[PDB]
């Protein structure tokens, strides 16, 4: 069923985003005398977040590819894919167990137990589909007489788990540098030396993108609602017998959320407008989408420091913006492959909304590059001015594009 | 556009769920000598979570009703509804500001500022639609000549904000018992003394349900990933130079997540199977759905205590299960209204999957009622046995239903 995939992508997007939580609240204030240690901690949190997001995205891609061939789904497959969701959910904790405890073989053992678990869940799904082949994709067996496709399906869904099991066996009593056998789970699908590897549909990848955009836009208000509300005892504290004082004190956090939700929401708007006119995505499009989502998940942190010299924090925020928006612009740049089967005819080269899409997606990279140029001038606190300009232009952007095209 | 509503419902579901975060981690351990204060704190967190979920659901219903009449959407309306998302997002914090600081008029002022903000955003959306009436619903003005419908739209979208403004003005220098003028925002839509009030579509309400189910299933693994991983210094701590000891110590949390995700996932499965065969929902269906989602959002807490005499905690968990599942069973009970326009013909009274749906939705209420009966016996620790039985039966539930129907 198509609709179970909606819950699938929502839950897997939340799982992909789980790692940004320790990243957002990371004691950014340098009042403690452990600045080098704090920077090392930020480095490891960003690294683990990126790696976990990539791993969960790979798992989600595998799940949706499996559910393309078995699109028709009964209740039993619903329970089986719920078990698959259990396993994908437990993957990030095992990855974190690796990262925090590298030398201990137990982390490798648990992560590969998780990989074997997801693999055997997929294998059970495929076996149940095979035993009653009425719910497959319409052309796999309802139209094709080749049942040998089952062997390829089993291979693609079990190559990873077997390699992870072998890597765990190696790590038990061999050199722990055998991390590459685990990298094989992404290496082998990446290479195509030997219809399973068809690119992901626009609907599912866009649903994942929408879910991750929603969670990264809302996580900062999650932080606000956690403990940023003034306490009943706090009004007696600080000798401020009023609520205006506490609200003003917590105000910069609210300005941070203002900027964060604004930037993330308009990035989602640009991503959406890009994905309105795509009809058949490519693997490069999926890779650029996952990279862009990984780098846009970090905007909460970037704005969280830039709200609190500070030119370096503004630089970090603008660099995150630049990365997260160039990885969106690479999607639209990936039209030289073929405009016929990737983009709608109305948005083709020399199209009706042609320059509209160019500019509507290139303003954010343009804004970040102008910030990079502005770093030279001392009054480089234009990111707030950039915030206002970049949120005000799309309201009148149609008029600006019409004026540019008139000449 | 239909698809922008997907991001709408995802973000608004996350906003509706934001309040369960302080509820989940609420120092349940009674080792502190403030047990009465702890119980009072739990009471206020549950109350604020329920009220906030109801308020955000009302806001989401208003938003989706507005976007039914203006379903065709351009970029400008995308930015406007993003601003509406800003306002709906900020609503829960203002509600919490009320709850923590009741007597202070500032909380009322800020919440009504938020209400006026969402109201004026809706008003701007309606005005932009009116000035260029090419993107309305196909029958509002593309087929109906009555432009007076604009007055009713403005009334329905501005009656709430005006009443909240009046209530704030009252609270400024009158008795603060004027909370009822704010209850009017839900009272007036509830009453129908005087096509805007058409019941919500199955797609949107089911998308909201799927989003909230995903977040409530995943929030416990969020808690696990936050700080439940053993620390690099923790292995030196407790004189346990190994990882097995720390993993076993944090094990009951993982069993809690096992049970939580299992119960929430199968409740989502029951809800989904219920919503496969509905084609036109009613207002009673929407009310029962929002009530059920509110009461299923609390399962994380319930299992969080029941993992950690304890018969009372098991009782709380089973009571939450009972409420969250009777409020689903009331959906299916609401078929006596009309099976023709609510349920698919294959699932009508005396249908093919008739007893299938009855039992498939009634097992969880049956399990909770059996737990209530089992509380009498001393060995009432059958909820784990109930967990295993209730997750094992749906795998073979089709066979059980076939055997029952054979006789």
């Amino acid at each position: 069923s198509q609709r179970m995939l909606s819950f699938s992508d929502a839950l897997l997007s939340i799982i992909a985003t789980v790692m940004i939580l320790p990243v957002t609240h990371t004691e950014i204030s340098p009042e403690q005398q452990f600045d080098r240690s704090v920077q090392r901690l930020l480095a490891t949190r960003i690294a683990v977040y990126l790696m976990t997001f990539l791993i969960v995205t790979v798992a989600w891609a595998a799940h949706t590819r499996l559910f393309q061939v078995v699109g028709k789904t009964d209740d039993t497959l619903a329970l089986l894919n719920l078990a698959c969701m259990m396993t994908i959910t437990f993957l990030p904790y095992t990855f974190s167990l690796m990262v925090t405890f590298p030398d201990v073989p137990l982390g490798i053992f648990l992560f590969c137990v998780c990989v074997i678990a997801i693999g055997v869940v997929q294998a059970l799904i495929v076996g149940y589909a095979f035993h009653f082949p009425h719910l497959l994709s319409p052309q796999i067996q309802r139209s094709a007489h080749r049942a040998l496709y089952r062997r390829h399906v089993l291979g693609i869904v079990l190559q990873g788990p077997a390699l992870c099991f072998a890597a765990a066996i190696f790590s038990l009593f061999f050199v722990p540098l055998s991390y590459l056998l685990m990298v094989t789970v992404i290496l082998l699908p990446y290479v195509s030396k030997v219809d399973l590897h068809e690119p992901l549909s626009k609907e599912r990848v866009e649903a994942f993108s929408d879910g991750v955009y929603a969670i990264v836009a809302t996580l900062l208000i999650l932080d606000i609602c956690e403990d940023n509300v003034p306490d009943p005892k706090d009004v007696k504290e600080r000798f401020s017998g009023s609520l205006v004082a506490a609200l003003s004190a917590t105000g910069p956090r609210f300005l941070a959320y203002f900027g964060s939700f604004a930037t993330v929401g308009l990035l989602w708007f640009a991503h959406h407008s890009l994905f309105l006119h795509v009809r058949k995505a490519t693997r490069a499009m999926g890779l650029l989408n996952t990279l862009s989502l990984a780098f846009v998940g970090g905007l909460p942190l970037a704005y969280q420091q830039t709200s609190a010299d500070e030119l370096e924090r503004v630089r970090v925020s603008c660099t995150i913006i630049f990365l997260a928006s160039i990885f969106q612009l690479a999607m639209w740049t990936t039209a030289l492959l073929h405009q016929a089967e990737t983009l709608q005819p109305s948005v083709w080269f020399g199209g009706r909304e042609h320059v509209l899409m160019f500019a509507k997606l290139a303003l954010y990279p343009c804004a970040s590059l102008l910030a990079f140029a502005s770093t030279c001038l001392l009054s480089r606190f234009s990111v707030g001015i950039f915030h206002l300009m970049q949120i005000a232009v799309p309201c009148a952007f149609l008029l600006l594009r019409l004026l540019v095209g008139l000449a």
